[PDB]
């Protein structure tokens, strides 16, 4: 028994709720929150900017030190950094950005990173401003992640579409 509340159960291990990921993290303080990162860990917009803003830019400061030491992530890759005031840890995961021409087949590789963590609060990867179809991202999530994932979908209209079209 964990502390996530109000989620709709999609499968054995995948749950979904119409929620702002920042407001969710602040309320639950999960072990792992997933960031929709880019390879440079430049948190300007979407999940990344909202989480980063909620950390008063501490996420960006930590991220810039990480990149200066390690160089960029791979598309499909991840790193574990601090969760600051939002979570114990933040798993920064790079899904492909369709709006930049990256291979959508890398979305499965991106979701595989979730399997290294027993429980995660996470957004749908590669959707929103990354330009891929959210219905597809949810399907890949369900078909790839085996650990317990709590998906926060910001847009109420999209949430209803995702639930109603879920197979
Ligand atoms: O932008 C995205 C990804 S795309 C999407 N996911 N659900 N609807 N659209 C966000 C996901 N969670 C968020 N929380 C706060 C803010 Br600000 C933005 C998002």
């Amino acid at each position: 028994v964990n502390s996530f509340s109000g989620y709709l159960k999609l499968t054995d291990n995948v749950y979904i709720k119409n929620a702002d990921i920042v407001e969710e993290a602040k309320k639950v303080k999960p072990t792992v929150v997933v960031n929709a990162a880019n390879v440079y860990l430049k948190h300007g917009g979407g999940v990344a900017g909202a989480l980063n803003k909620a950390t008063n830019n501490a996420m960006q400061v930590e991220s810039d030190d990480y990149i200066a030491t390690n160089g960029p992530l791979k598309v499909g890759g991840s790193c574990v950094l601090s969760g600051h005031n939002l979570a114990k840890h933040c798993l920064h995961v790079v899904g492909p950005n369709v709006n930049k021409g990256e291979d959508i087949q890398l979305l499965k590789s991106a979701y595989e990173n979730f399997n290294q963590h027993e429980v995660l609060l996470a957004p749908l990867l590669s959707a929103g401003i990354f330009g891929a179809d959210p219905i597809h991202s949810l399907r890949v999530c369900v078909d790839t992640v085996r650990t317990n994932v709590y998906l926060a979908v910001f847009d109420k209209n999209l949430y209803d579409k995702l639930v109603s079209s879920f197979l």
